[PDB]
């Protein structure tokens, strides 16, 4: 049932199976079945997560629509993802007026002026980065870039939103860092997610979460009485609450672990296979900070390659795969009739590789970011960070966090590939943006 | 879990057990256990349905806050009540936005104008009551009344939705007249609809239903080309679509159904038992239609006595119960919080038996009802049919329909108690007010 909807709106897309829609198309995984889907029915096509109807768009003006201008009359929130437990109250899975709240609560947390004093903390431990590689250097032995990135993505959570200073590759005891068949029996059987939910089953380990709870709590009551995360939900709190403050930590440990670190090690993987840009940008480096001089908050923002490198790494590898947004009425948007109930889908990856909006999408040409040809980009097609009131709330910090590192990484080092270094990168056929392989590299001290 | 919610509240209750919540406590009813909770806990008191809380409210000024003032902003709908499949569009199931377009839709099928129209119909069937009646009469058998007034009930239904002119009764065969542990089961296992949904298991029996649907597209069809409620949705269709027709066609046929044959029933039992009252209504009909005139419209709003009889049989049979609002957001009426997610509930048996607002609670005293006692009645103490946007919808066909039925067989016969007459009428223990013991009674021609 429901599986009638897109043939009776004259919506083109797979034809779904009874019970699993289209869930066996996602055996090359989410990114080839939305490329295809692409390439076979156009600018807009539909198909069935189980009984669910998404609809997928491409048209730049229709996504303005979705992500901007009836965001918070149509498309408010992203589709249900259970069980979740306590954290319902999460800033990225709280709904309609409740996310509204805590995204204005949570707001003043990244600001300018408040990533510009985070500022001298994430360069504390891009000094015991270096410090750390060039041991790894000397030894010369090729590099897992994931580790040592995480370890450092780990760093940098720790000290920006609790104060804790920890070394955690050489720390791999204290585990802040603590960290498939389930999910899409989960699409198939969305009916027994009040079954799991009743019974306290959360798709978080009980023991992370009750762990940081009662470490929370340990933490507000230390500083209570005594320039992170907590000090800035502490001084917020219509208030925040003390559960809520707990859940919120945990989006923010992850969103800054995970998504810093894959996105850090996809960077020097094309800075290895392209040396040129990797000559041009220690270039600009050293242009911007000589003698090795330390990044600051105004010299970061005053590189620009720096920037296209970013940029165009992330549109190789936009982390987020989709966007999405759930219609919660009936609407006409763009002359298209969308029903409510339907989860709007924007093919990232996709549009990121589309050859109508790129040249030569399966190539790293930074100029493609290049001052005379940004202007170019539609900002509908690339959004890596999502756009309208629920975009990336960490897109600041997060753009900020990775280039500070890579300003110090290669002020010292250069990296160069492996034999074991996988060429081309071939993307985890699974459902993350990931390497199939771990990425490996040599590395070698300037 | 959530059963510490009164608890914090402030708000007094019973204490639930796990699981269960308070539902071991319906051992005597929903009516006895409101009445047991009013008088132990005051104005104001909470309970839970499995793990939904509940709050009762009884102060007339909080109840107008919900049914009436803030109905469209906070207290729109009622209960869920599942699994449903299609009659989710049926109109007392109905929430928010999809409810208050077939409610526009639908009210114009019972202003006075159009209920006027109904009169000569509706006085075709009262015709057949009496002769029927007479023959059983002559039998000199006690009568149930429940048989003799389904019947009627069901023959005005007919006819009144569909143009379906049956002697139920005398043709059983022709069946329009087709119409517990489940959903305690579903109260405590809510997680479980969604397991039924998706399999096309409904609370109504898919067969009648799959009668009714059939059978109306065979009127729908046959009407086009060639007075009833179909008539007045077919004219209708935002409109109405064609499965919406059916889904409020199976309310309109209960609802003129039981609940007509219901009360008329306890009427004839009241008025048996107070023979004062009865030859005082007689009197008044004949004052009014003499020579046994037939009953029109603008006669029978004529008669006063008829409508207190009417009115008190109500209070002390309200046939409904419970009034019901979910509360979808934080609010603060009447000086107390409400969270999000609480089911509001005026326990409108017990209001009605309260030695507080009434005299002799637990007696029939139609003088209450009195053109100089009634400006004493408060209107949300006494609720009968709700109150506000979302009050019953069919109250003035109903009111009608009886009082129709009322002139018609009190203009020929009178009723007298039979020995296995049950006196006093003693309430069904279970989920439905109706007696525990069926009605029966001697009757005798004028
Ligand atoms: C390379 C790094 C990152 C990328 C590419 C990225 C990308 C995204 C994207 C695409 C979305 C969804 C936008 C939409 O639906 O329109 C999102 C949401 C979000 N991101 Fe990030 N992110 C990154 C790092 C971070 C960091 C460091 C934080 C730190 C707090 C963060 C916090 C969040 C939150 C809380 C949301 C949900 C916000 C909401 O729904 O209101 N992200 N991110
Ligand atoms: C003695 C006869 C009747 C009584 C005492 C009665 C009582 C009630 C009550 C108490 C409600 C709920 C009001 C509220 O929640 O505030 C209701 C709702 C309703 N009634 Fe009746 N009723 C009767 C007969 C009828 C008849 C003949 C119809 C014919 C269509 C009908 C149609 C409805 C409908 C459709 C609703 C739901 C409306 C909505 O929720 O918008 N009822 N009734
Ligand atoms: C933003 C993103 C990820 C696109 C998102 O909105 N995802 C939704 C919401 S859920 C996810 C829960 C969560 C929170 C914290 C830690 C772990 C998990 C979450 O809140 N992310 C935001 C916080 C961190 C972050 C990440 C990236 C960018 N910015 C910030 C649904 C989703 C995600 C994965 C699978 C899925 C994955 C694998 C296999 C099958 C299904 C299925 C559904
Ligand atoms: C109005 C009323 C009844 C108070 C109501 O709103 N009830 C709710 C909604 S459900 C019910 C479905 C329905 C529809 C048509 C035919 C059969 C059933 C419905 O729509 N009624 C309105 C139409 C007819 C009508 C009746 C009375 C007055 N006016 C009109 C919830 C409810 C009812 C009974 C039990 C319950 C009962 C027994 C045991 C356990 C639980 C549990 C929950």
């Amino acid at each position: 049932h429901s599986h009638g909807l897109f043939k009776k709106l004259g919506i083109p897309g797979p034809t779904p199976l009874p019970f699993l829609g289209n869930i066996l198309s996602y055996h090359k995984g989410f990114c080839m079945f939305d490329m295809e889907c692409h390439k076979k029915y156009g600018k807009v096509w539909g198909f069935y997560d189980g009984q669910q109807p998404v609809l997928a768009i491409t048209d730049p003006d229709m996504i303005k629509t979705v992500l901007v201008k009836e965001c918070y009359s149509v498309f408010t929130n992203r589709r249900p993802f259970g069980p979740v437990g306590f954290m319902k109250s999460a800033i990225s899975i709280a709904e309609d007026e409740e996310w509204k709240r805590l995204r204005s609560l949570l707001s003043p947390t990244f600001t300018s002026g408040k990533l510009k004093e985070m500022v001298p903390i994430i360069a504390q431990y891009g000094d015991v980065l270096v410090r750390n590689l060039r041991r790894e250097a000397e030894t010369g032995k090729p590099v897992t870039l994931k580790d040592v990135f995480g370890a450092y993505s780990m760093d940098v959570i720790t000290s920006t939103s609790f104060g804790v200073n920890i070394d955690s590759l050489n720390n791999p005891q204290d585990p802040f860092v603590e960290n498939d068949p389930f999910f899409l029996s989960i699409t198939v059987f969305p009916f027994l997610i009040p079954i799991l939910e009743v019974l306290n089953i959360c798709v978080f380990p009980r023991e992370v979460t009750n762990f940081l709870r009662k470490s929370v709590k340990r933490m507000k009551e230390s500083r209570l009485e005594d320039v992170d995360f907590l000090q800035l939900m502490i001084d917020s709190q219509k208030a925040l609450s003390d559960l809520e403050l707990v859940a919120q930590s945990i989006i923010f440990i992850f969103a800054g672990y995970e998504t810093t670190s894959s996105v850090l090690s996809f960077i020097m993987y094309e800075l290895a296979t392209h040396p040129d840009v990797q000559q041009k940008l220690q270039e600009e480096i050293d242009a911007v900070l000589p003698n090795k001089a330390p990044p600051t908050y105004d010299t970061v923002l005053q590189m620009e390659y720096l920037d296209m490198v970013v940029n165009e790494t992330l549109r190789l590898f936009p982390i987020a795969m989709r966007l999405e947004r759930v219609c919660k009425k009936d609407v006409e948007i763009n002359g298209m009739f969308i029903p409510k109930g339907v989860v709007v889908m924007i093919p990232s990856y996709a549009l990121h590789r589309d050859p109508k909006y790129w040249t030569e999408p399966e190539k790293f040409l930074p100029e493609r970011f290049s001052k005379k040809n940004k202007d170019n980009i539609d900002p509908y097609i690339y959004t890596p960070f999502g756009s309208g009131p629920r975009n990336c709330i960490g897109m600041r910090f997060a753009l900020m966090n990775m280039k500070l590192a890579l300003i110090r990484v290669l002020q010292n080092f250069s990296f160069k590939p492996c034999k074991e270094t996988q060429i081309p990168l071939k993307l985890s056929l699974g459902g993350l943006l990931q390497p199939e392989k771990p990425v490996v590299l040599k590395v070698e001290s300037r």
